[PDB]
DNA sequence: GCGAAATTCCATGACACTACCTTCCCAGGAAACAGGTTTCACCAGCCAGGCCTTGAATGCAATTGTCTTACTAGGAATATTTGGACTTCCCCACCTACCATTCAGGTAACTTGATACAAACACAGCCC
């Protein structure tokens, strides 16, 4: 049974598309506003990546003084650095 | 030909009707409250003696309950006559919804002010 468990199907990683982007420690990033009210900013003010944990999970330093460990499906690259 | 600069490219994401709802956090303070201690004074519990009120027994008087009759008025049916509630249609003024502006009130604070309560000695009213 221990050799049954180690022969299981592993999923496939999709090919990385052309307009991907990678976080850089020091790059300016903007989180998404949590529950965006009507006629309000979708995004907060810029923030600087403290630490990168994997290429999908990044610790940013929010305007509140917050070490809010967000995903990279949250963030956007800060335009025109 | 390299580099700098001017330009075209293309992958992508967000717009689609939106707020509540739940549970935990935070928070400051405060709300008293629930908890508890402390002490003094008072109100409640105790018991009995005297008297007054209630209960009962009663006799009787008129009050009340029943019976009977002549009758008055109530009700119903009528025609009609009359008095109106609501449906109808339309327009205007009034209430509202809104923002900006400002004023007033509530909280809050520091002070002030004034009255009520607590105490003491005496007075008056009513009762035994």
């Amino acid at each position: 049974l221990q050799e049954i468990r180690t022969s299981l199907y592993h999923p496939s990683t999709p090919p990385a598309s052309s307009r991907s982007w990678s976080p850089v420690v020091g790059q300016l990033v903007q989180e998404r506003v949590a529950r965006p009210a009507s006629l309000r900013p979708r995004w907060h003010k810029p923030s600087t990546v403290l630490k990168v944990l994997n290429p999908r999970t990044v610790v940013i330093l929010d305007h509140l003084g917050n070490n809010r460990t967000v995903s990279i499906d949250n963030l956007k690259p800060t335009s025109h650095q």
